[PDB]
């Protein structure tokens, strides 16, 4: 197969730098997923693994490293593995991880590893602030228990998986997809949060709010 591309780092704001790994999926090739690493004055905390305990040990490193602001936190944006695959490696580094009731069980039940502590969201819309980041349930989509989160400083949205990348017309993933309530969730989100500018998806590049229009269009019923 062809090679695995590296792990890649780009900044996207003051305080804000989103991670990339990369995996080769046969019979095709390589494919990115983004998370977030988010500076807190000394320390920093973590939206998503990568793939793997590989590339999630690299940035953490990284963060210690370049950024002088080691990871204290993480959370998790739902129970697949581009998400939670390196797990083993957050927990084996000190970081303290945490997830939704719902993503830890399932993450149990997809084989991934959960946890150490749960974010009391569980009702459609319901909210919270962690580590100064807004973290919105806005209802199953690509996942039941999909979540994203919001920076409001520089007014960047992390919408994960729940956000397809690009104009796509691919819905990705929908093994575990909930396609009748998906383009409601994306709104809700669009809603919780109107004044971000940048919106991330995990599998594609950072845009505006048209990748949030676009995902409602294309998952609608
Ligand atoms: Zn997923
Ligand atoms: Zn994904």
């Amino acid at each position: 197969g062809v090679a695995e591309k590296p792990v890649e780092f780009v900044k996207l704001g003051t305080g804000v730098w989103m991670h990339t790994g990369y995996k080769v999926v046969p019979p095709w090739g390589n494919i990115r997923t983004n998370g977030l690493i988010i500076e807190r004055g000394d320390y920093s905390v973590l939206v998503d693994t990568a793939w793997n305990d590989a590339q999630t040990a690299e940035i953490v490193a990284w963060a210690k490293d370049t950024l002088q602001k080691p990871i204290r936190a993480s959370i998790h944006t739902h129970a697949h593995s581009d998400k939670m695959g390196g797990m083993d490696a957050l927990h084996m580094l000190g970081v303290e991880t945490f997830a939704t009731d719902l993503t830890n069980r399932l993450a149990i039940e997809r084989g991934l590893m959960p946890a150490k502590n749960v974010l009391n969201i569980s009702e459609i819309g319901s909210q919270i602030e962690w580590e100064g980041l807004t973290i919105l349930y806005p209802g199953g989509g690509h996942s039941e228990d999909n979540i994203v989160v919001n920076e409001g400083v520089n007014n960047i949205l992390f919408g994960g998986c729940m956000i397809r990348p690009g104009m796509t017309t691919s819905l990705g993933n929908i093994d575990d997809a909930n396609l009748g309530y998906w383009s409601k969730a994306v709104e809700n989100a669009a809603n919780a949060f109107p004044d971000s500018q940048i919106v991330i998806p995990s599998h594609g590049k950072p845009a505006g709010r048209e990748i949030l229009k676009n995902t409602a269009y294309i998952t609608r019923p």
